[PDB]
Formats: structure tokens, sequence, C-alpha cells
């Protein structure tokens, strides 16, 4: 729930930029002292990364007495050419590079200085984890000029995410999707549906081949606990919505679920959206 909350902060952050500044630049402190608080960083810079892979040498924000960034430093060249976090274990210590869902390098945390207890494994996932995460908001919320649409786009590179995350890292993300059979009660199901959304969810409204409404929800970084946890608070609210005496199935609503794992293989989550759910490639990609 750490993590979860310290996105939302930053999410929240971004959101209330006034749009004159580039997020990088104006919440650069920021996104810093994220990265210092889990990895418990003492000595580290934050630089932006160009379009060439190449780092910008004065630094976007410091924590501690940070030397100057020695841009072709073998650690810097090896983060940036391989798109990972890179450590000395076994000057710099660790290079964590900001990469979105679609490779583009934003920025590059350089660290010069962190308690060797905390120089390992666990602590390097939590710092690839949160940079991933943070590269996506950075060039995220403000960004509909593609005449697609903004939420389906949102829930398409939120979902990307979940996947790295499964994939590269184990952790857990559900996604849900509602379909509604019952047409007196769909649009009100929908409402209600719509109005539970907490956190990092995402969702999208959507009709499938058989001209359904269906409402996909995707559940980042949550367990199977807590995906269970999510169904037990959205069954009290259909009890206060309509019957106490109903339940969300009297009301034609068919629930799907498939959960993101490291295990899950390639092609699960194309199986579970399309010939399944009834979706297709231009509703989600
Ligand atoms: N991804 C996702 N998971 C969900 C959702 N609803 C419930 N869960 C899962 O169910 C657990 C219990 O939820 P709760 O009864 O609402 O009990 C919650 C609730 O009373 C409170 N809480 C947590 N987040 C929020 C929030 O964003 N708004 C409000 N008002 N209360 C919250 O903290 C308790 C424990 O919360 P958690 O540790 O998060 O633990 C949650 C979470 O793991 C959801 O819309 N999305």
């Amino acid at each position: 729930q750490s993590l979860r909350s310290s996105l939302l902060g930053l999410r929240q952050l971004l959101r209330e930029l006034p749009g004159d500044e580039a997020p990088l630049d104006a919440l650069a402190e920021t996104v810093l002292a994220l990265l210092a608080q889990y990895g418990s960083l003492r000595i580290a810079g934050l630089y932006r990364v160009r379009y060439d892979r190449t780092p910008e040498p004065q630094p976007l924000a410091t924590l501690g007495e940070m030397p100057a960034l020695d841009a072709d430093d073998l650690l810097v060249r090896t983060c940036l050419e391989r798109g990972e976090l890179v450590s000395v274990r076994q000057a710099l210590q660790v290079c964590v590079p900001l990469v979105d869902t679609d490779g583009r390098i934003l920025a590059l945390l350089a660290v010069e200085q962190m308690p060797f207890f905390v120089f390992n494994e666990r602590t390097f996932s939590l710092l690839a984890i949160l940079a991933g995460h943070i590269a996506d908001l950075l060039q995220s919320d403000r960004r509909a000029l593609q005449l697609a649409d903004i939420d389906a786009q949102r829930f398409s590179q939120y979902l990307k995410r979940s996947l790295l995350d499964a994939r590269d890292h184990g952790l857990p993300a559900c996604l849900y999707a509602f379909e509604l059979t019952d047409a007196r009660y769909g649009e009100e199901v929908q409402r209600l549906l719509e109005g539970s959304q907490r956190g990092l969810d995402v969702q999208l409204r959507l009709r499938n081949d058989e001209g359904r409404r269906v409402l996909l929800v995707l559940l980042p970084l949550t367990s199977a606990e807590g995906s269970q946890g999510y169904l037990q608070r959205l069954r009290i609210l259909f009890a206060e919505r309509f019957g106490q005496a109903r339940e969300l199935e009297s009301l034609g609503v068919r629930i799907r679920q498939y959960e993101l794992d490291a295990g899950n293989d390639r092609q699960a989550l194309g199986h579970f959206l399309f010939n399944e759910c009834g979706l297709n490639d231009q509703q989600v990609a």
C-alpha cells in the first residue's frame, strides 16, 4: 500500500501542476525524494536523459553532496544502453533509468552512496519498480492530443505497466470484466461501478461482440487477497444501491476475472480480452 500511496501522491501533484512547466523540472525534488526514501539513498542526483539516450550533466536535483556527473562513466553508459538498473555490486554505486511503457528513457537516477546493508536485489527491485511507474506518470495525465480515447490510452498504458510489473518483478494485478446482460439495469450498474473507482484502478467502458456493455476494471499492484476484498466491498455497495434482497448476478452482471501473474504465459491476457470477453484490438492494445 505504501508504493500505491506514494504513486497516488505523485500523480496528484502532476494533476495540479500549472501545465506551464515540464513535470520533470518542477517535480524533480519530489521524484528524487521518493526514490531516496525507497532506496535509503544518501548521495544521489536526478538527471534528464536526452533523445539519444545521453544524460544532461547538470542535475535536476541532488541529495547530499553529489559530485559532478561523469557522462561516460561505465555504470551510466551501461544503464542507458541496457535501459535497466545496473549496480557495481560484489565512483557510482547504482544507476536507475526512468523508462516508460514505450521504452523512452526520461531520466536517470545516479547513486553515489547508499548504506551497504540495502545495497542488494530487494532494494534494486523497489527502485526499478518505482522508476518505471514515475516515468509513466511524467509523460502521463497531461497527454491528450491523440484522437483516440484518453480513457482508452490510459487504460492500456496502465495495463502494459502491470504486465511489466508481473513479468519483471512478480508483482500481482487483477483485471475484472463486468459484462452487463440485462438492459433494464445496465446503465445503473455501470454508473455504480464507475463511482466505485479507487486509487490507481483504471476503468474502460466498452461494448462487446454481442452489443452488451462491458466495464473493464484493472487493479494495479493488487494481490489475490485484495481482489477479493474489492469484490467484497463492491457487493456491499450493490446491496445498498439495489436490493440487499438481490445479488449482483440477479441484475444481469456476469463477472470475468483474470489474474496477472509471472506464471501466466505470453498470449494468456490476449485470450482473456478477445474470444472470451469478446473485445478486440481497437479497444485495448
Ligand atoms: N485495487 C483495489 N483494491 C481494493 C478496492 N477496494 C478494496 N480493495 C481491497 O480490499 C481491502 C479492504 O478494503 P475496505 O473494506 O474498503 O477497507 C479499506 C478501507 O476502509 C480503507 N481504505 C483504503 N483505501 C481507501 C480509499 O482509497 N478510500 C477510502 N475511503 N478508504 C480506503 O482501508 C482499508 C484497507 O484498505 P487496503 O489496505 O487497500 O485493503 C483493501 C484492498 O486490498 C479497490 O477499489 N481497488
